């Protein structure tokens, strides 16, 4: 019933936590940053960070036996708001009608200096 | 199964995403701001605002078949805690005990400009 | 559906219940490093960061669980440099496998609080 998800496919924690947690259906999956999973850098820029937690995000889904199609929830914090069309954009480029639900805030700082974190729910 | 959520009295949203999603008994409602809903300009000052987002919350949470007696869980996110005391005095208004679970804090800014933006979660 | 209300954990500092537990999924509240007993804040994070941990474990326990059903918890810092402390204070409480987890630098907190902690359990 319970499972927590560990894939190399998507970067490490880089914290105390693990990568994904699933009860049941549900899969609480942790914020993710637009690190490289391979090489655990930061990619360089906004709109690359964004579409590299998409990647992120996806491998964990697909290792929580689900998909992007499945995330019920977005929460995503940003140190600007200037990128918020940007934002957009990675969504409307990564997902497919109707979206998940959302919340967005530009927060202080995030970890390792990213510019971009993602928390996800999916109901599979 | 996940079915999405949508009514005119609330905000369209202002990105990539859902007015809320339901799986089951469980509702997912976006981060609300303060907008008039036909307008999508926001209320002028903190109260007017966390008033409005109220009242757009209400109007998702009837679209679920739902009220706000079915929140179990609020997330605020504020621009000032200044307006501590009257975000507390407008739940209050809006609210009956038992009163939900809540997290708050303070965040450098939200789109658009607003003041004051909540998330909500729904047990039907 | 339950509304949990412990005086082992801290009273709420506005409108809000300190957890709401509905089937096997527990909400906790966004708790703040204050002593229970006398609802002031402890001093400085480290001190605030392990309360947060009592006090999220004493309403983890009256919601019938333990922190080992956490799934996922919520950090908010008031400061970015407060990280590693926090990892190290998450590993001297917490057993793996460790929940999921969201962690990033806020503005401020309520009461002046330097950390806060939001929890979802399954039990």
């Amino acid at each position: 019933t319970r499972q927590t998800i560990q894939t190399d496919k998507a970067p490490a924690a880089v914290g105390t936590y693990s990568q994904a947690v699933k009860v049941g259906n549900t899969v609480y999956i942790s914020g993710q940053l637009g690190f490289d999973p391979e090489t655990m850098e930061l990619r360089e820029g906004f709109k690359a960070q964004a579409e590299q937690v998409f990647e992120n995000i996806k491998a964990i889904c697909e290792a929580a036996g689900g998909s992007l199609n499945d995330v019920v929830k977005f929460n995503v914090s940003l140190t600007d708001l200037s990128d918020f069309a940007v934002l957009n954009e990675v969504f409307v480029a990564n997902l497919s009608e109707p979206y998940p639900a959302r919340a967005a805030v530009q927060v202080a700082a995030l970890p390792k200096g990213g510019v971009v974190e993602i928390e996800s729910i999916l109901y599979i």
